[PDB]
């Protein structure tokens, strides 16, 4: 493939940060510093990762050029993101307005952190990938630039607090999806 | 006097930041970058400012070497600080434990800012002078280092918010002192 082993490794690290990654190849390329690559080359590599995991899991490993891919690890990351993929709108206008529909416990960032901040953190994780805290901070529309990752390393929320909060919010989404499925009677 | 006109001017700027300044000559010297000066030289200059204001106000101006001192301006600053001078303990152990005894309205710093933060801001103003926000931030015991003057200029409280808050708290102290004088019947 028209990629180096180092480029394949960056692609796989970024692929693991999203749900439905084959529909997020430009966000993956941006995150993996592969913006220069063609849409056809990105689609080909993404489908090698997607199809490789299916073949290995129908732990198990597979190769992409000289890179060894842990199929269980990719899919464990994808499973953790299922509630986010199912909850956040794919439509951009709708996504901008997304609000978490359930009550959230206090964040304890020693700051004002409310429902809209939780909502924008989840939109940022959808847009930039799980763990892409600097990219979410740099987004000029999510209103987190002057809230997250303070310059002062003793002030919250730093990456640790964002990871804790994000994991809590994604678990809340999982519980909410199950409750809505049970209440509606629609599987 | 054993001081330059530039040194006299720094001394007067720092003198205006305290109540009972003649009892705060070391804090004045620290603030005015005059730490090198002897206690006798500092006392002599301070008494020239104190006695000069009395003579001019028994606007009116007086001279210290080649420096023109506005007596009304010095005394207006000293009057604004009367409630702070009368409320904060002069004893160091007691001062460390000082808590504002009345209810304070919300600060709107978009952070957690409570009674102890207001109290420590007032102790810092007493110790370092009105407007000495960086010195108060640098104090390792007042617990404001990671709260005030954020590195991010869009985050609060910056100097503007500290000035607004301090003026509000000193007015609250003035009202509290008058109420306690009326309630006790002791002038």
């Amino acid at each position: 493939k028209g990629f180096s082993d180092a480029e394949i490794r960056r692609f796989i690290k970024s692929y693991k940060k999203f749900g439905g990654p084959l529909e997020r190849l430009d966000a993956i390329a941006r995150d993996a510093e592969l913006v220069d690559k063609s849409e056809t080359d990105l689609r080909r590599l993404g489908e090698l990762v997607h199809n490789g995991c299916i073949k290995a899991l129908k732990g198990p490993t597979f190769r992409i050029s000289g890179v060894q891919v842990n199929a269980k690890l990719v899919i464990s990351h994808e499973e953790e993101l299922i509630p986010l993929h199912k909850s956040i709108p794919s439509d951009p206008e709708e996504r901008k307005q997304y609000t978490i529909p359930c009550h959230t416990k206090a964040a304890h960032f020693d700051i004002d952190w409310g429902k809209e901040d939780d909502s924008n953190l989840l939109i940022g994780i959808y847009e930039y990938g799980y763990g892409s805290w600097e990219m979410i901070k740099m987004d000029p529309d999510l209103s987190l630039t002057h809230k997250i990752l303070p310059d002062d390393p003793d002030k919250k929320p730093q990456a640790k607090q964002l990871q804790t909060r994000a994991d809590y919010l994604i678990k809340l989404l999982s519980r909410d999806l199950a409750k809505k499925e049970a209440l509606s009677g629609a599987g």
